[PDB]
């Protein structure tokens, strides 16, 4: 039995507030899974921001917070009863 | 048995609130699964933002936070009552 | 028995709230499953926003929490109850 | 039996606040599992930013506190009773 | 019986408030799962920014708090209750 | 029985507060697991900021303090109730 296990929760960036101006270049998220086997640009762009009131009274914030059974061949999630 | 497993829950940004101009270049995201085997440019845009009065009494958030039970062959998920 | 399994709850970008200019360059979201085997520009664009009264009291937000069972061959997903 | 896990809960950076610009070049978030084997740029962009009256009285933030049971061949995952 | 684990809760920076400019270039984040086996530039940017009102009375958080069972072959995760 | 194990609970840096400019270059945040076996430049870029009016009653911090159960073969985690 053999078996290749990749689990990931979040590939990406978390957060609860941005304000502003991002450039991202982020090529590649693609699981390549294979048994037997960029010249992009953001330029000349102009970003003008200005917030003046911002009141921001939130609740809590829950992220990637998994509770996951993963794996190859015999897997058993959450609150299984087995007898 | 042989198997490969990618289980992501998220593959990209998990936000509660962004203000602001986003320049993004995500080419792939593309799972490629094979068992034998980018000059986009964002360039002279103008953006201009102005948020003056902003309030934002939300409530919480719940992002990935997954109950999965993922895998090859044999998976029994949730309260699976197996006898 | 071989199997090869991809899974993933979100490919894109959570947000609860997006105030101006998103400039997305996402090429590629195609699962290419095989067992034997982009010039685009945005430009010169004007983006111009104001957002004087906003007021958002929103309930709670439950995003990309998955509760699946997935895999090859023998897959018994929820409460099932075997005998 | 022989199997490779990888676990990752954030491959990503985690704020609960981000005020300003972010120029960001993250080329590789994919997973390539094999079991037998960017010239982009971010240039001459102008990026203008002003927070004048920002309140943020916010709750508690839960970022990647996951409850997972990951790996290959048998998982049993959760308040698994097993007899 | 051999297994090869990697459990990484973070691959990211983890903060509570960043106010600022932020140049990232963080090419690899792909975990390479074998059995048998950039020139990127951020140049001329113009970044401007001003915090002149600033109040946060924030709440706690949690950060890459896991409470996970991961491994190879036989992994009982979370109150199993096992007889 | 053999088995490599690597558990790292954040491979990045942890701040609770961050005001300035980051110039960050972090090729590699790839695990490579293998059983049988960068000119990139920030250059030229001006950064201006000024914080005039900052207050931060902020709340407690709780960064990477995991309680994970990992490793290869047998793994129990948390309040386990064995006989």
């Amino acid at each position: 039995p053999l078996g290749q296990t990749v689990r990931i929760t979040c590939q990406g960036d978390s957060l609860r507030t941005y304000y502003g101006n991002w450039y991202q270049q982020k090529p590649g998220q693609a699981p390549l899974l294979v048994i037997y086997a960029f010249s992009g640009s953001i330029s000349g762009n102009t970003a003008s921001l200005t917030i003046t009131g911002a009141q921001a009274e939130d609740e809590a914030d829950y992220f990637c917070n998994s509770r996951d059974t993963t794996g190859n061949l015999w897997v058993f999630g959450g609150g299984t009863k087995l007898t």
